[PDB]
């Protein structure tokens, strides 16, 4: 029942390993890690790939955690109106058109980040629709699968599986064991 | 007394690669080119050299053919005040924090054109300050030297002897053999 430390110097086991390849196999991407907890990779992530150049265009009814990770980074945030697509489509052109704020050079980066169930409206997000924008304005994609992984589609494999969308438009997903698994961490 | 045809095709003698040497060891700098026509040298070189993305930041003053050769290339043009460098500092400032109009992008070139002696004022350029302005803000210069080379400086060599300047600041030099050499053309 102990760990021995970070994962980089002495914490890992092969079941660690087992644990990334099984979770990489069954989600349809290529490689995953995993966390002890939620709320930590969602605060601990944008933080690592993201500066205050960029933007992240993120939907109105998100988590604290993402509000916290994205804080903690220093970009810029604008959001849209939950369920609305037409807003979503208009802020993006206007934000590639005025750029950074007091200085409008052109964005470094934009990130769209939302969610697979929102679990207080019971409500989907328009995944398709919104991968349609990000190929057309080469934006990228972030959905959080924390209600939908494991509970949803027709076999369990959450909202991509719902709407057929191939699991190679979206760049990041992530979920945790302790919704639909009765456990804990993330991935 | 009947040349052959373009520099490039058949026009070319040694008495060419003699003048053009002898013209670079004149006035200071490497290489020279010499042309037929003075009006047509100054037409044709900011066609060839720049874009519509640039900056032209010219004194009031200027003769027509380089008012035609800056038409002819399409790059956004702005004036500063004859005799006036608190102006050109403030309007090199200005410009750069604007960029582009309707697009605010950076300026992609910035030049400044003057003249080594205005002829229907009989004044000079503040070379030493244009100088310091285009090497703090990483402009660049071009001299215009039709009246002052052969005619002024202790041993006839232009503005940059008068101002002792070393002629390696200045990134283009021009002037033309019609006015105190008593014949015709231009480098």
């Amino acid at each position: 029942i102990q760990s021995g430390g970070p994962r980089a110097q002495i914490g890992t086991t092969d079941l660690h390993i087992k644990a990334e390849k099984l979770v990489a196999r069954f989600i349809g991407k290529e490689d995953a890690l995993v966390f002890s907890m939620g709320y930590g990779t969602n605060a601990n992530l944008f933080n690592a790939f993201l500066d205050k150049k960029c933007l992240v265009i993120s939907d109105e009814l998100n988590h604290t955690s993402i509000r916290t990770g994205v804080r903690l980074s220093g970009a810029a945030v604008r959001t849209f109106k939950h369920g609305d697509m037409v807003g979503l489509e208009k802020l993006i052109r206007e934000q590639i058109v005025l750029g950074q704020p007091k200085t409008n050079r052109p964005w470094k980066k934009i990130l769209i980040c939302a969610e697979g169930l929102f679990s207080m409206e019971g409500t989907l997000c328009n995944l398709p629709k919104l991968v349609e924008l990000k190929k057309k304005y080469k934006c990228y994609l972030f959905i959080d699968e924390a209600h939908s992984i494991g509970a949803m589609g027709p076999t369990g494999r959450g909202v991509c599986e719902i709407f057929g969308v191939d699991p190679k438009d979206v760049d990041i997903l992530m979920g945790t064991f302790t919704k639909s698994f009765g456990a804990a961490g993330g991935y």
